[PDB]
């Protein structure tokens, strides 16, 4: 699996996905599927910034510390909004909300709840996709257009089949936790 991930996302993920693994003392090469979960999220956040117009989404995800909050704060104070506790993934030009992406190995209704109570963030926006098509947003309102979203969850099943081929899903699919 260390050898799937290492060719299946782009080397920036993939060196993003080891950052943050090292910066909690767990080692990519050993805990492999947190290592894959880490480089979807991260691929489908980039590629939901990808969805709009040009301009459209600013990406929080994937920076560091104090330059992710530098952008989340810019933010607040350039448009108003409340400051979240957390950093979120995105920040939505076009709607004026910050958006919470993400993707699970289980059901997206049971990761939407157990995000929105960790979050309590009442302005952020939630989003989640799941390896076989299903998404859930809130109030039903996906943001990107269906051709966008498709694009999403095909790359998700893709990886998710490929996977399969290889003898990884199963021990992938049932690694993630509440
Ligand atoms: O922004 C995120 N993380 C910010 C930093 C952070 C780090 C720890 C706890 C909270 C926040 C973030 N994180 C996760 C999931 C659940 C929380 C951890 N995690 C990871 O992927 C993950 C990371 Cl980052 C590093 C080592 C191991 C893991 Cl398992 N899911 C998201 O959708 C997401 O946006
Ligand atoms: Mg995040
Ligand atoms: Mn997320
Ligand atoms: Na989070």
């Amino acid at each position: 699996m260390e050898d799937f991930v290492r060719q299946c996302f782009n080397p920036m993920i993939v060196e993003l996905a080891e950052k943050a693994m090292k910066e909690y003392g767990e080692d990519p090469k050993i805990e492999t599927n947190k290592f894959a979960a880490i480089c979807t999220h991260l691929e489908v956040c980039f590629m939901y910034s990808d969805g709009g117009s040009k301009h459209r989404f600013e990406i929080i995800e994937g920076r560091d510390r104090i330059m992710a909050w530098t952008v989340v704060n810019s933010i607040c104070n350039t448009t108003g909004v409340e400051k979240p506790k957390f950093l979120p993934d995105l920040y939505d030009y076009k709607e004026n909300r910050f958006i919470e992406i993400g993707v699970t190995r289980r059901e997206v209704h049971i990761y939407y709840l157990e995000k929105a109570n960790k979050i309590k963030s009442e302005k952020t926006h939630i989003h989640i996709f799941s390896f076989t098509g299903e998404e859930m947003a809130t109030k039903a309102d996906y943001t990107l257009d269906e051709e966008s979203r498709a694009r999403i969850k095909t790359r998700l099943f893709t990886i998710r089949q490929e996977m399969a081929s290889r003898s990884l899903w199963d021990s992938f699919r049932q690694s993630e936790r509440a």
